[PDB]
């Protein structure tokens, strides 16, 4: 049995997934719940490098959301740890080139979806 | 629970983990390096897998696991010839990945290298 579904790209415990299309942040969110997985949630700078070597020039959505005024939160509404900093005033996270931006959650942007590989308890 | 299907530093990709050199050497000594890690120089098996390697690997010139007799048909390291999935660009002896797709070139150049295996839950 896969640790991964078919196409997706396995790193340490979990599976990814790079978008073809673009969607807004919302929509992708919907698009990797459909498959069981989220807007990456990205957990160390080894997994960010990992990331940022695939991904090419595309901006690509990830799953950090925040109100204007608030910390970052993971998709389940954990405070997330700052592992690697994110620019902007934006409330959606994106990768680009260089790291972690940020954006209004309307534009439309290539994604990446995790999960943990099926064999995780 | 469980264990990673891959090694620590390699990639998995369709029931297979890659790993990518830092490093250059060539043709013989990268695949004596995947052999010490129970791997061949990439075994590439589909489109699909040529354009994994190609988007991961980066501006360097990478060896792959195919090569040949002067002439003759692509073969993969275990002897048995290749399928023809893509294209090989040039009139070289031994197989690698450049910037666009796949070439060839004699096996004493020095250049960066790919292995392949299978993930641990294969059987
Ligand atoms: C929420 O999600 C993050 C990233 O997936 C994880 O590190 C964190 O521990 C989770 N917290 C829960 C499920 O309480
Ligand atoms: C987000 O995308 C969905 C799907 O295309 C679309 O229905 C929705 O209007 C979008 N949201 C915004 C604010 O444009
Ligand atoms: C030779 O290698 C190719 C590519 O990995 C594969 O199709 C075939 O199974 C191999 N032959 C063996 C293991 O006998
Ligand atoms: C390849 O290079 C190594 C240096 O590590 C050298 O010892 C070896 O003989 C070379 N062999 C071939 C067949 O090119």
């Amino acid at each position: 049995q896969a640790a991964c579904p078919e196409s997706w790209i396995g790193f340490q415990r979990k599976c990814f997934y790079f978008s073809d299309d673009t969607k807004n942040w919302t929509s992708s969110q919907r698009f990797c719940d459909s498959q069981d997985a989220d807007l990456a949630q990205v957990e160390s700078f080894q997994e960010l490098n990992f990331l940022l070597r695939y991904k090419g020039p595309s901006d690509h959505w990830i799953g950090l959301s925040r109100e204007q005024g608030q910390p970052w939160k993971w998709i389940n509404g954990t405070e997330w740890t700052r592992q690697f900093p994110i620019l902007g005033a934006g409330e959606c996270a994106y990768l680009n080139d260089k790291g972690a931006s940020s954006a209004r959650c309307y534009t439309e942007r290539k994604w990446i979806c995790s999960k943990s590989d099926i064999h995780v308890g």
